[PDB]
């Protein structure tokens, strides 16, 4: 880089008062000095300041939804769970559908050295999320086959940080794409933002660096965009997309009767909850905020509406929508990402972040970071085009948050979850389980279909079902 485009840029960041990020320009060799001006033109340093200080100095009415934006797995009729099926393979078979995994981060709390879509829960197969993942797109697909008779084709959009990118590809290639064709698997990266100061100012990591953090799972709309995963979509006639989390183990990716439901009710957003197991659950509650669908974060949310009661029922929480991040859109949504992707707000969490000021090292809290979150486009939808479905947390929703030896939320209970939910399935099917569960691979059965060569058998727990 010249030094007057290198001049320019100086200008610009100490104009801006963020003069600090060159104070240690004398000192660095002729690559570091092109990572900080590279680095450094890719944030806008007044736009930051407009970020900061609104994050740093910044300035409702809540009821449940309505019941003409919810529905629920409990009332409703098997014939009508039965056509949504079958309209949702139909849609796959037209590869009218595309999944967007959100698979960035970091996973603080599990604490892995790897991306958190690579752990190994402890299944008799060993197999990773990704992988358990995979297998179901693959299985939809094949029960797709089977009514059209043509490929059927579900993208998978893998949305990784710019930290879990390398090690996520590296292993979907090591596994040879689950069986999937790597054609139609795209890992894309989220966006970053800088880490600010309390007093305002971005953080050095080091001294040829800023310190950045990724810009939230709510990132992911701008990130479609300039991935190109959008004009993907468009090439290949998406009109439905499925995102979802990585971490939840139970996870239906492309859930026929989810997606033949919105789909047939014609909702532009849809969204699954499960009821909260208590009040202090880490959850997402999912409501009509200003007359608007909305979601109130666990980490906003006051400990009043979150031990409200319901008046009728004074031992059940008046909010307990609990959001398990599996959402549905209709893709005419993202066609307009430019028009309202930057209007997502940005949400604050105070931060420890490892920086220099002479030399690298924080006790407490020295900056924040800021966060965009997917579910924020929720008030954007009108109600009667939003849906927002109770499902059964024991067949939809359990996720890896902590390590080993936590209780909950982690890889024994997520592990649990996954062979209870054969067993049941094998059970229900006719076969009889000894004994804890039985792990069904996705390629054998879905969410239950194909079990039937089972019946009469006797399977002795743990055990593991595959081809
Ligand atoms: C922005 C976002 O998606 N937050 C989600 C997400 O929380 P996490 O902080 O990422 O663990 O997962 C929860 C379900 O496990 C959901 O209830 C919550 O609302
Ligand atoms: N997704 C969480 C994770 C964190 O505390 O870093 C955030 C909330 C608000 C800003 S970031
Ligand atoms: C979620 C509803 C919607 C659609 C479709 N397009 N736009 C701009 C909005 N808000």
């Amino acid at each position: 880089p010249s030094a007057e485009e290198f001049q320019q840029l100086r200008k610009k960041y100490t104009d801006a008062g963020q003069g600090h990020v060159f104070a240690f320009v004398d000192e660095l060799q002729t690559g570091e000095r092109s990572q900080l001006f590279h680095q450094l033109s890719s944030f806008d340093p007044v736009r930051i300041n407009e970020l900061a200080d609104k994050a740093l100095n910044p300035p409702a009415s809540l009821e449940p939804l309505p019941d003409i934006a919810t529905a629920s797995i409990l009332d409703s009729d098997p014939k009508d769970l039965e056509q949504w099926y079958e309209e949702g393979l139909k849609l796959v078979a037209g590869n009218k559908v595309a999944v967007v995994l959100m698979a960035g981060g970091q996973g603080t709390r599990l604490g892995s050295s790897a991306p958190k879509g690579c752990f190994d829960i402890g299944l008799p197969s060993h197999k990773s999320l990704f992988q358990i993942q995979a297998e179901r797109i693959a299985k939809l697909q094949l029960l797709a086959q089977r009514i059209s008779g043509k490929e059927a084709v579900i993208p998978w959009y893998v949305m990784t940080s710019g930290p879990t990118r390398k090690p996520t590809e590296e292993f979907f290639e090591q596994h040879k794409y689950f069986g999937l064709n790597k054609s139609d698997v795209i890992i894309f990266e989220q966006g970053v933002l800088p880490c600010i100061s309390n007093e305002g100012k971005i953080l050095m990591e080091s001294k040829f660096k800023v310190a950045v953090a990724p810009d939230g799972n709510g990132g992911i709309y701008q990130a479609l965009l300039t991935s190109g995963v959008r004009e993907d979509m468009r090439k290949r006639g998406i009109e439905h997309i499925h995102t979802y989390c990585v971490d939840n183990c139970l996870v239906k990716v492309a859930d026929p009767v989810f997606i033949g439901f919105a789909a047939s009710k014609q909702v532009d957003i849809a969204t699954k909850v499960v009821r909260k197991r208590n009040a202090t659950e880490s959850v997402g509650l999912i409501l009509q905020k200003n007359g608007k669908p909305d979601v109130v974060e666990y980490s906003e949310i006051d400990k009043e509406t979150a031990e409200a009661k319901d008046p009728k029922q004074p031992d059940v929480l008046k909010f307990r929508a609990a959001n398990i991040v599996n959402h549905y859109y209709s893709f005419k949504f993202f066609e307009s990402i430019e028009l309202w992707a930057h209007k997502l707000p940005h949400h604050v969490a105070r931060k420890k972040i490892p920086c220099i000021k002479e030399g690298t090292g924080p006790e407490k809290p020295n900056g924040i970071k800021l966060e965009q979150f997917v579910f924020d486009v929720f008030p954007m939808t009108p109600l009667e085009k939003f849906a927002c479905i109770e499902v059964r947390r024991e067949d939809e929703f359990s996720p890896l948050k902590n390590a080993r030896g936590t209780g909950e939320d982690d890889p024994d209970t997520s592990k649990r979850d996954i062979m209870s939910q054969g067993q049941r399935w094998i059970e229900k099917a006719g076969g009889i389980v000894i004994t804890v569960g039985v792990e069904v691979s996705p390629l054998i059965s879905y969410g239950g279909e194909g079990l039937e060569f089972l019946k009469g058998r006797e399977i002795k727990a743990p055990a593991f079902i595959e081809k």
